[PDB]
């Protein structure tokens, strides 16, 4: 029983949301009609939760019945059944247990812990630092090349290989990512989830989507050559592969999560997800550097403290520097990426907050309210490290602290991202001092909304040390 | 009381449940809602119900308030009154009665049991088989002629007559027959329907009037003074008597729709599961084979098949079977109505309530067969061999509305399947693709296109 707009017959309040612009009329809504409201979006059933506790409590106190996604019609499009979910939009059951399962271990596996991954990234590391110190004093937009960087890591554990930074293939794949994450979001998008006025209108049902169709063609290019390739006496040493022999060893029942349909699909999740996350947080890690140079020189000291100029960093470093963990962890929760993180699903009644949502509710777990809630956080809307530090000056990551949401869907590349962050982050200042170009106006910290949000186009400054 | 999307004045749920692709969006709702949700399609009321227990529940054990039928305004069209209403859309009432019993008691006489109309089907399995083996080598499609072969037992039981397969008239008929099935699914239908307001049943109706005239032809060789031939002369003979008779269901504008109901089932559906028996013998020539030998032991290579064949043949009655629960040709069956207030699964349903029984949810109940989605004839066998049929197995429903063709279709299946498989054994086009086992929804869902290669034995 909570609050909420009341939408007009037919549409539903499918026309009172914003959709190019959603965080803004979520706020405005829980203003009207607080933390806990309520919309239904056509013949859709939906519950915002903001604030920490409302969050916490649907998540995890109630996260056995809140584990399901809710159906996405027009995904139908991508060749999503369920035969093949992937994880990402899987619905709770052993289909998604199995590829979540398969996905934590075999990355893990794949040496995502110490020595191999780790220095796979400041491998990787260094090919960045380059292409940054090949553009000496000319300012430039530094995303292209961090988004780069970052989906070379997770081509690594899951295709094999990295990229050329020239590469055409590796560029057009990295802009469809960006295109076709843009379709994430978007009036159009809502309305053919809502009204079944895709059927058979290819003129609407075309358009849509458009990139994240041409993002998978262009995958499914490279897993068949991929998989021509493979040879199985060889035990597995990427995503594809490692899936592939499970497809051999499932060769038993088609009941299996591990066939063909599958094998595209959660290779996208994963190889699409760690190529569009990190890299908008290393952007907004790289303004934050340049809009607040006396942080950046308070961490550029802990480095060579620690770390020193001269050898690359390793994780096991970070146990030894809170202060540059604070400013990542803080670079985190106000570059606050994912602000509606990803849509829920009820899968019996649940209390939250006092009002109780039916079974079917879509929830929306508004993590920006958390990352930022007012009854949390010191200084909420400010950039400000010592969010992550006691009196005695030591790294302390708070409850409220949830980029990556909670529960047994909560984000599955957290370790990957927890190591490429640190690494590509320290690794950068280390051997370089960012600042805004010269006689170029101060930089915006207001970030532009398409799912994910990014920093404001800007342009830095890359000297070295 | 059951859980179901939020219901908006305008023109309520009506207009966000995709119409072309229905089954689809009901298991989407079932997945959000789950298995008893509801609807409110305009100013009515629906509640769907989900995998065999809210089914039996509400078709049986409520089956004395659930064998209603919400009236379907769009048939006025048709020539559908109170004074005519045939049996498939009839509601629940003595002029229903009057028809089911009649075609039940009927059809019987006509021969439906053994030697007579068996053979009838031995006689048409037979014209059947050369039309077949007439495309030797040459890979092509069965639905077509399948479906003439079926419609002419049809035929014979109601027109007292069978059809040439080259016959236009009979060709026209089979047409209309797939076209006008396919009106009684759609958006637009949902709409007028719902409300009332024009040229819709453009093929139901060219339909019907090419009986009407076939219907005009057979009085005139109808022998009254003779025992009932067929179907609708036995009709002709009952009217004579409700001479007079305001309140008799065999009157002139009944007669053609309680024929038409007949005529066009019996020639839309078993047709459709043939079509699907023999796809899944190409996708599956391992179980094609065994049956064909099952054959070759009891029945063998040479005398045609009997019914009292099928007692001694647990496989090929089991293989059947599961091409009808997997065949899944009525996905949400015919909907029904509360003729007063019941409850299914703990929610109360209102009178006036129309009622969805999503068969498919029951021929595939995650909680009664062992692999649900895959083709498992050993789905219909014990340790020992024995065929045995499950509750859960419901393709005609059930209850007091339960398809009165059953047992014509048991049979027409039977000997139609088996006689096939016995002179022939099919296989995919040598260098074509796999076929595909999805299936086309238009309210009765048919084998997507395919091609197959009828060789002898
Ligand atoms: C700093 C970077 C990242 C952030 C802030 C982020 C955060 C999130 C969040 C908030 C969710 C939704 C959780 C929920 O449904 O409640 C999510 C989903 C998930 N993330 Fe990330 N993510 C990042 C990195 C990545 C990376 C690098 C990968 C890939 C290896 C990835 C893999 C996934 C997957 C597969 C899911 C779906 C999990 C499931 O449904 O079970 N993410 N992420
Ligand atoms: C492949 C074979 C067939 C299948 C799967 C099938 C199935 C069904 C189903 C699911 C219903 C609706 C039951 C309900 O009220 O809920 C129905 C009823 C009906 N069927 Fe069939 N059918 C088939 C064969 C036939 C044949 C061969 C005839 C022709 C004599 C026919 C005549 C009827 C009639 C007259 C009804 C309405 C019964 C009533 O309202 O009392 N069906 N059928
Ligand atoms: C495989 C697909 C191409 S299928 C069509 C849509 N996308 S996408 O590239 O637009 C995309 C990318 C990131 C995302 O959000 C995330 C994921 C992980 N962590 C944090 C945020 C959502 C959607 C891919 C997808 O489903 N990925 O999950
Ligand atoms: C008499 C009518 C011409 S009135 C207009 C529509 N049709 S139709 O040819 O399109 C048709 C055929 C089969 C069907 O479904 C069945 C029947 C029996 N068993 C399982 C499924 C539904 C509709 C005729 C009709 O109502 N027949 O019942
Ligand atoms: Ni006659």
């Amino acid at each position: 029983l909570p609050p909420g707009p009341l939408p007009l017959p037919g549409l539903g309040n499918l026309l009172h949301v914003d959709f190019q612009n959603t965080p803004y009329c979520f706020d405005q809504l829980r203003r009207r009609f607080g933390d806990v409201f309520s919309l239904q979006l056509a013949w859709t059933p939906v519950v915002v939760l903001n604030g920490l506790a409302a969050v916490r409590e649907a998540l995890v106190t109630h996260g056995e019945d809140t584990a399901d996604r809710p159906p996405v019609p027009i995904t139908q499009i991508l060749g999503f059944g369920p035969r093949s979910q992937g994880v990402f939009l899987a619905r709770y059951g052993p289909a998604w247990r199995e590829q979540r399962r398969f996905s934590v271990s075999t990355l893990r596996n794949l040496g995502l812990g110490k020595k191999s991954l780790e220095q796979w990234v400041t491998e990787e590391a260094a090919c960045l630092c380059a292409a940054f110190a090949n553009h000496s004093g000319r300012p430039f937009r530094p995303n292209g090349l961090l988004d780069k960087a970052v989906s070379n890591v997770i081509a690594s554990l899951t295709c094999g290989r990295r990229f050329e930074y020239d590469d055409p293939r590796f560029l057009r794949l990295l802009d469809l990512a960006q295109e076709g994450l843009k379709e994430e979001s978007g009036f159009l998008r809502e309305v053919l989830n809502a009204v079944p006025v895709l059927l058979h209108i290819p003129a609407l049902a075309g358009k849509v989507l458009r990139f994240q169709k041409a993002f998978l063609t262009q995958l499914d290019e490279l897993l068949t050559e991929h998989r021509m390739t493979w040879d199985p006496a060889q035990p597995p040493r990427d995503l594809t592969e490692a899936f592939l022999a499970e497809m051999e060893k499932a060769k038993g029942n088609p009941e299996s999560s591990f066939n063909d349909e599958n094998l595209r699909i959660v290779v996208a999740d994963l190889f699409s997800a760690g190529m569009v996350t990190t890299s908008t947080t290393l952007a907004w890690g790289l303004l934050l550097m340049i809009l607040h140079p006396d942080v950046q020189r308070r961490v550029q000291q802990e480095i060579d403290d620690v770390i020193g100029q001269v050898r690359r960093p390793e994780m096991g470093d970070q146990a030894h520097m809170p202060y540059t963990t604070a400013v990542i962890h803080e670079v985190q929760r106000f570059g606050d990426i994912v602000p509606l993180g990803v849509t829920h699903m009820t899968s019996r009644d649940i209390e939250v907050q006092g009002f109780r949502i039916p079974k079917g509710t879509t929830l929306i777990t508004n993590l920006s309210s958390v990352l930022k809630d007012e009854a949390v956080w010191e200084k909420p809307f400010r950039f400000h490290p010592e969010h992550f530090l006691d009196a005695q000056g030591h790294f302390v990551k708070p409850e409220a602290f949830l980029p990556f949401s909670a529960g047994r869907r909560a984000c599955l590349g957290e370790p990957l991202a927890r190591m490429e962050l640190f690494l590509f982050f320290t690794s950068l200042l280390q051997h370089f001092s960012f600042s805004v170009p010269t006689g170029q106006p101060r930089p915006s910290h207001h970030g532009v909304f398409a799912f994910l949000v990014s920093p404001s186009p800007y342009e830095l400054c890359a000297v070295p040390r």
